[PDB]
């Protein structure tokens, strides 16, 4: 019993995998608001809040958000010469945020930076609010796992913030940093056994 | 065991504190390079590596880049017309990192990034670097809980990191996202038990 439960807080983690494949079960809608209280348990520099996050429950609002995304996307390969064939297999990688039961978009917000006069210091501060965003996507991601369900990060809307800002009627500083799907996976999956760190780990 | 095994894998993220205060029992390094291990689960663009963890074992190396971190901060806050006892007291926040029985520094490193013509697109995917590096630094900070040892994420190195490159010898394009420093906890803790996300969750 006390192996047991040492041993599920080191799995954990490993129930966490980038899932492509949803099945079309609905998500209680509490464990989702439960793993969200879960995740901003992450870090964040003192006396600031730099995460919100925007669930998209109007099904006709992520639609329009997606649809217009990927007008952008085929947009943007089509400027690179890229070919028709192409774009479609590369355009077809963001389906799974169309698919999927519930999407989750993380999101950064300046609350409690600091103002500093020079760009320096105020993109360090930028950059470490992101950080902070990107902790507390992991612990949403792990959240999720533990109660049972799947989920994806993808990057997707950091590339079409605007869009993003626009569809969402959000201010000018609300900053997406990417799209989290969420269901239960349609083929369960064994757990992760991760590999040495080997030259991912420097040692000075 | 069935039980004990569920419990765990929920109680793994909620062991994790940024911890201020550690006692001086030293820390296993099998232990460290185990959740470090286990922090690389977290999630990356596909086909890329975009997390390294450098581990400052040697201490005249930690102790020297620190110094020259301070001496820049002091120098900062001069130029901002602080009072010294205001400088100091913004300062002395630092002391942590001098303490703290390991130190790791989270760096962004550009393995697998897309080359753009565009700064729009070369910006995006150096920010979805960045979230996937901040999801591994939550994870590092869980799987270093679930193994008993207490960190706390500082984004310190964020604001000097010339000098972090020069001091550890580094390439130009590997870029200090903060400090971790792991030991264990002074003060044991209870598990936390998460208010609702509030706010901080937004409904579209
Ligand atoms: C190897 C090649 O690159 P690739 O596998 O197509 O990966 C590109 C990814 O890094 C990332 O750029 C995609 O998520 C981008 N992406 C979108 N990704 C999505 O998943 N959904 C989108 O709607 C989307 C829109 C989009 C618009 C413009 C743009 O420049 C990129 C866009
Ligand atoms: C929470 C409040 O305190 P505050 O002093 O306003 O917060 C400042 C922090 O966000 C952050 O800027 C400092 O911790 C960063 N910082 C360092 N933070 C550290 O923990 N250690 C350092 O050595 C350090 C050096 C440093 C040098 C120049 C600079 O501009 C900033 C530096």
């Amino acid at each position: 019993t006390a192996e047991a439960l040492e041993l599920g807080r080191q799995q954990a983690q490993l129930l966490r995998r980038s899932v492509r494949r949803f099945s079309t079960d609905p998500v209680p809608g509490d464990l989702v608001e439960a793993a969200v209280a879960e995740a901003l348990t992450a870090p964040a520099p003192h006396h600031t809040r730099p995460t919100r996050f925007v669930w998209l429950q109007t099904p006709a609002i992520r639609a329009r958000l997606l649809d217009r995304m990927k007008d952008k996307w085929r947009s943007d390969l089509t400027s690179d010469g890229l070919p028709a064939d192409a774009i479609e297999r590369r355009v077809a990688r963001g389906q799974i945020l169309y698919d999927a039961p519930e999407v989750v978009i993380p999101m950064l917000v300046p609350d409690g930076a600091h103002s500093y006069p020079d760009a320096a210091r105020t993109d360090a501060e930028h950059t470490m609010f992101t950080v902070a965003v990107g902790a507390a996507v992991q612990a949403l991601l792990v959240a999720l796992a533990v109660r049972g369900l799947g989920s994806c990060w993808i990057g997707s809307t950091i590339f079409a913030a605007d869009l993003v800002r626009d569809e969402l009627d959000l201010p000018v500083d609300w900053e997406p940093l990417g799209a989290i799907a969420i269901g239960y996976a349609d083929e369960p999956s064994g757990l992760r056994d991760p590999v040495p760190a080997a030259d991912l780990l420097i040692l000075k």
